[PDB]
């Protein structure tokens, strides 16, 4: 026999309750990720799109691959030193995963607001808010649990600053300190497996992500155009690790506490701007080190400010 049947099962509920904290990881921003280079914009007004997509995985053979498309609107106040942004976004992803005993599909919509502070003297600070429903579809090839439909949804709370020091009239540093609070929903299946009730429940928990890095940049211009070559080393960690899963059966109860994850980040790219009112942002990015890694993703942001 009974502890290597306790053993498997734990690895496979793991493995598969698991996919909903990457369904939030997915969703962690930065300023530079989602917004592009809003330092020196004249216009007061603005609207913005992104696209990200990218690939990931864990043992147990977890591989997920997810699109994650965001638009947004917003309106710049001019301040002594400051230009403050202040708008809405909405976002929508569909991710896919799979594991040795599962695969399935994930379909996310978003809405949110954000203020982004972008000081004269290089400080910079991004606050944002948002809501996330995802409509999960996972196929269980273990244990009899067949086709499962579930909904979840996630508020997060993110709050961002960074300080970009000018090393020369044209290169940059840039550290960076990142907090993202959140609080993603749990699910319940009960089923029969040769003629036994199982069943499977997760609690409502809270994320707590922080990152800490530093960004370097060298920058070109002309007249109407500005290339800025970037790249970021950065450490993302959880704080916290309150899920757990419970599993109950015929002979008893098992629980199965949330772990701790933490990675290194890595990112190349540049930042565009063409005549007054264009901007373009790209990135590649991947992570080492974490049980979950991103091991291969890009970004591309598109600004139009007027």
């Amino acid at each position: 026999h009974h502890h290597h049947a306790n053993k498997e099962a734990t690895r496979n509920a793991a493995a598969l309750f698991s996919v909903d904290y990457k369904a939030f990881l997915n969703e962690v921003d930065n300023l530079n990720k989602r917004m592009g280079d809003l330092r020196d914009i004249n216009g007061e007004a603005g609207a913005w799109a992104r696209i990200m997509s990218g690939t990931g995985s864990a043992s147990g053979g977890f591989s997920d691959n997810y699109t994650h498309v965001q638009v947004g609107v917003d309106k710049k106040h001019e301040l002594d030193g400051l230009d403050l942004f202040t708008g809405f976004t909405v976002t929508h992803t569909d991710s896919s995963a799979s594991a040795d005993v599962f695969s399935g599909k994930t379909k996310s919509v978003g809405a949110g607001l954000y203020a982004s502070a972008m000081f004269d003297s290089g400080a910079y600070i991004d606050l944002i808010g948002k809501y996330v429903h995802h409509d999960n579809e996972y196929t269980a090839t273990f244990a009899g649990l067949g086709t499962r439909d579930y909904s979840t949804h996630s508020w997060y709370a993110g709050a961002e600053a960074g300080y970009r020091y000018h090393v020369t009239e044209d290169a940059w540093i840039e550290p960076q300190a990142e907090l993202v609070y959140g609080s993603v929903s749990g699910k319940q299946f009960a089923w029969k497996d040769q003629g036994m009730h199982l069943s499977m429940k997760d609690k409502d928990y809270n994320p707590l992500i922080g990152r800490t890095g530093v960004d370097v940049g060298k920058s070109f211009s002309g007249k109407d155009w500005k290339v800025t070559a970037r790249a970021g080393l950065g450490y993302q960690f959880d704080l916290l690790a309150n899920g757990e899963t419970v599993l109950r059966d015929a002979s008893g109860e098992k629980r199965i506490k949330g772990e701790k994850d933490s990675r290194m980040l890595m990112s190349v790219g540049l930042n565009a701007e063409i005549r007054d009112n264009v901007r373009f942002g790209l990135e590649f990015e991947k992570s080492a080190f974490g049980k979950y890694n991103v091991d291969n993703a890009v970004n591309a942001n598109f600004r139009y400010s007027f």
